[PDB]
């Protein structure tokens, strides 16, 4: 409703309110504990068997996981599932995506390859289907992405036509990058009627001409079965067809919006991981008659991750806790992919922010472990590995980052004042390019590239302060860290790309008030961020405690 | 011995002239050649099944590389040597970033394993090892690491004890990470004795008591042998103790300086290929109906990668060019470490500064390939991981980063303004250091955060200046990549100076101070998004660095 509360509507009024994890009620917490428990003594202990080829271990622990109730979480009542609210579904990705490649079987399982079924299956559909994906009994893959097409979905070449009795689709083409392809025993899989009706498609394994290439060889989430799908004549009853023949397109959109801030917790949660191993290490690793921890160069590092963690984290959750808000007594799947939809910016936004903080987390994590950080013995090494993958996943982080501005463009506290002051710089760059390229301004990527930046570090800046003065403690040190250096890039990122949407003297006045929209007194990220590292150290990880 | 010859001088004046990689004279450009060929015919064929166990096949390739010369380039003549100025040896390790891991089997070799005997070899030593070194007959192997030290390397615990007889040293401890150490014929261990004394040991394969642990599984530079190496009672004689007894710190300080530039040049190597596949894939792979490097954002990237790597080219190149000068009507090992250790801060600074751009282009090359750069069926993907390794090499970037400011710490109008805003960064340098020195002194060791954002001022200073200077001569599309580099570390610098500051001062006095360090770093706004366009462009039509052979 209110103009705050709205999706993107925190970029004119500020939130009279924002869900942090210190908000999770007792049942939320319950899940996390069970989840946490669950990749301790099941997960983890097949890590390494499951890193060397057998795949196949991801069965038996789906099975788990379904008997665990984490399989139904996010399925309707009244075909086995429990219906949570998203913040469950959401921790559970979190505290999932940190003790491997399970975190993706478990990812595509839950999201893409069920999803489908539950927006826009008929009930026959999810009578006989929806169950067993509730269980695990079976599990989900999902089959979008070809050779040919990846960023451009839509362009999927496989193709589907009606047999001459008219009782099955006939299905011809390639599936490229499947995961859970090595044991999935239902695929969704996209083809084009007639070569022109991009439509899903409910694929049971057991069916003739279906097949399957080797497994990939990765950089990483090896734990992870990825195959290439093939389709030759496989003849897949005309009922079940999911959703409107050429009308596919909807079901893929709407799953991204689940993918995207799923991804962005699963980024928190190995993150958070990440930095416990490079905590642990600089301790008990000790150089120069000294724990390489109490080395200015190491704390930098330490303080910096807890720093952007802690951002993405108050991020993520502010926005899974609008998304719950918008479903509270909504019932049905359109209302429920509507009120999802209703915060695809915010989704986009902390799903490169997550990322992204876990690449820089992971990265500094081997840079800690010295050579060390290099060898396959160290924990860290597979974390390394295993992180490159997120920036494509949910949408590579340049089709997100063209999307975020999307709905901007026709479509007293000194760091509060700031944080708005973000939001004016990227409003007023974001007019500069419409009011110069109107109708084709999607075509100025970079542009739209460094409103998108401006945007994610407002977003980000804006949760961690609003949570930081609920929280307390070390909260506001590591909010202060993240906002100093977000109004950094926001002046560069402006004056990088402000000189290609004005110029002559009307321009003059255009720098001025952007180096206005950022001014602000230097911080002492030096102190600041020694503070915040001797509490990751006394804590072993992350210093924000449950 | 000019002001600004000297090490370090760049920082009070101008440089008179640089060293650029069109300045190669054709004996440069000859080996260079030779080395590309021997990359894509004997190299590259073999590097799949050393990155899947056959790691003997080192040997052969070692000794192919031998008798084409390359392991020769920086050994004396007088013992079946080239002796060649170092940006011979330079270029090749540039052009050998493309054998994968067989560049750390080479650079191991040619560095670390070769450089102590010429460094510091008795006569009657250089002469039963060194021949074979050079012509690759024999492989070397350089042990220093040890599982409890690394960065402090001079705190190995591996003992040395002389016999009873006085005519052979017992020898104990453990090495980690040795490279070549599963084929190496000849080791250069580092001990102490009675664990006092840190001295160098010239240790042969097939000594009595002397083991390997296994291949290490490591993240990349598969092709490359790396194993643990035991000392259970080694027998060494006495006259193979390398340089004197308690100063082998001598010989690891000194193949540092080399190494670094090394692979300063090598990363700079690595990073065109990477840009070669990104390019290359840019304009095959179709999106959207149209090849994705027609897109603004992979543009942007394209256009990013070019300009990083022009600037560490031109940085690494300078460096050598001003070694080699302060090298002529010199001989010995005395007069070539010294004329060598005269740029240890530059070397430092193209150490860190190739490694961090390369990680940059595999990592942008990757993205640029999607889904693909994650398969191991593409070559970007074996260079992500192959990358990673090098912050690390050659002391770790932080280490380096605490070297550079060294120097500066040893102390207490327009016309060509993109020249001036370098001046103006090297004083932002010195204006930092300084106020770090008159409140912390003698301690501003321990205020590394501090020591780090003067080094990266340094670095950018060093490297925008190098790539300025080039641009004037070379012309064409240098300017533009010069300038997309230029501002954006103008804008680090600022941020950097800013970020450390507020712990230097503070009240009113700070304020004054921060007014002085933006200034220092002012400047007008560059159109970055048209310029990397035009860097992008070319790049595409030039299949990867636009830069001419
Ligand atoms: C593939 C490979 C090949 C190798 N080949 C060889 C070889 O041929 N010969 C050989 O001798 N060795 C070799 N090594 C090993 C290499 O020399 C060591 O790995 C390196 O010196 C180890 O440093 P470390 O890992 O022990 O540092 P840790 O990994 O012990 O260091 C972690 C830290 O360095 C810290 N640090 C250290 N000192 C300081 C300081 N003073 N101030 C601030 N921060 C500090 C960083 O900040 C970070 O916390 C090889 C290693 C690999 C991986
Ligand atoms: C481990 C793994 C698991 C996977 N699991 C699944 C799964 O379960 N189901 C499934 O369907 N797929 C899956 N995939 C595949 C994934 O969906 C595709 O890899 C992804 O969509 C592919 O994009 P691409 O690689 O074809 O883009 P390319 O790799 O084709 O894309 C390269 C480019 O995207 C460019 N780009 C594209 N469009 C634009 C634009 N409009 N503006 C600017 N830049 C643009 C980037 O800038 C860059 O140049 C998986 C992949 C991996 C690696």
């Amino acid at each position: 409703k209110k103009l705050w509360q709205k999706g993107g509507g925190w970029l004119l009024e500020v939130p009279e309110r924002v869900y942090t994890p210190e908000d999770f009620d007792e049942s939320v917490k319950e899940i996390a504990r069970t989840t946490r428990t669950f990749v301790e003594r099941e997960v983890l202990p097949l890590l390494e068997r499951m890193e060397h080829g057998e795949l196949e271990l991801n069965v038996p622990l789906m099975r788990k996981a379904g008997e665990l109730g984490l399989l139904a979480i996010d399925v309707p009542e009244e075909y086995g599932g429990l219906d949570l609210p998203k913040v469950i579904s959401t921790v559970v990705a979190e505290e999932l995506s940190g003790s491997g490649g399970f975190s993706v079987t478990y990812g595509a399982h839950t999201s893409i390859g069920t999803l489908p079924l539950v927006y826009f299956g008929t009930e026959e559909q999810k009578r006989k289907y929806l169950p067993k994906l509730a269980s695990g009994e079976w599990i989900a893959a999902y089959c979008l992405t070809e050779p040919g097409s990846g960023s451009d979905a839509l362009a999927a070449k496989t193709r589907a036509t009606l047999s001459e009795d008219g009782k099955h689709y006939i299905l011809n083409g390639v599936k490229q990058w499947i995961s859970n392809a090595g044991f999935a025993h239902l695929f969704t899989v996209f083809a084009k009627v007639d070569g022109e009706h991009f439509t899903a498609f409910l694929v049971e394994r057991d069916t003739p001409g279906l097949s399957f290439g080797p497994e990939e060889k990765k950089m990483g989430i090896k734990a992870s079965s990825t195959r290439q799908v093939i389709l030759e004549d496989v003849k897949v009853p005309v009922e079940n067809v999911l959703g409107e023949i050429g009308k596919g397109h909807k079901i893929a959109f709407n799953v991204l919006n689940v993918g995207r801030y799923k991804l962005g917790a699963g980024a928190v949660g190995g993150a958070k991981r990440a930095l416990e191993l490079s905590a642990q290490y600089a301790t008990q690793r000790v150089q120069f008659g000294r724990p390489i921890g109490r080395f200015g160069l190491i704390q930098q590092k330490l303080g910096e991750m807890a720093s952007r963690i802690y951002a993405a984290e108050s991020a993520v959750y502010r926005t899974v806790g609008l998304i719950d808000e918008a479903l509270l007594g909504k019932k049905g799947p359109e209302a429920v992919m509507a009120g999802i939809e209703e915060y695809a910016v915010e989704a986009s936004i902390i799903k490169v922010l997550g990322s992204e903080v876990l690449d820089y987390v992971v990265d500094e994590g081997v840079q800690i472990h010295g050579g060390y950080g290099y060898s396959q013995e160290y924990p860290i090494e597979r974390a390394y590995r295993d992180a490159r993958i997120n920036r494509i996943f949910e949408g590579t982080n340049e089709i997100n980052r063209l999307l975020i501005p999307g709905m901007l463009l026709r479509r007293e506290d000194l760091e509060l004042h700031q944080v708005q002051n973000l939001k004016k710089l990227a409003l007023m760059v974001a007019g500069l390019a419409v009011q110069k390229y109107g109708q084709g301004v999607e075509e100025e990527q970079e542009v739209l590239g460094a409103v998108a930046d401006i945007l994610i570090d407002a977003y980000a800046a804006e949760s961690a302060l609003l949570r930081a003065r609920r929280l307390g403690g070390l909260a506001p040190v590591l909010a202060r860290i993240y906002l100093a250096q977000a109004l950094d890039r926001a002046q560069a990122g402006a004056l990088s790309v402000l000189p290609r949407l004005v110029e002559g003297d009307e321009a003059r006045v255009v720098y001025s008030a952007a180096r206005r929209l950022t001014k602000r007194e230097p911080g002492d990220l030096v102190a600041l961020r020694r503070q915040a590292a001797e509490a990751v150290l006394e804590a072993g990880g992350y210093p924000i405690p449950r």
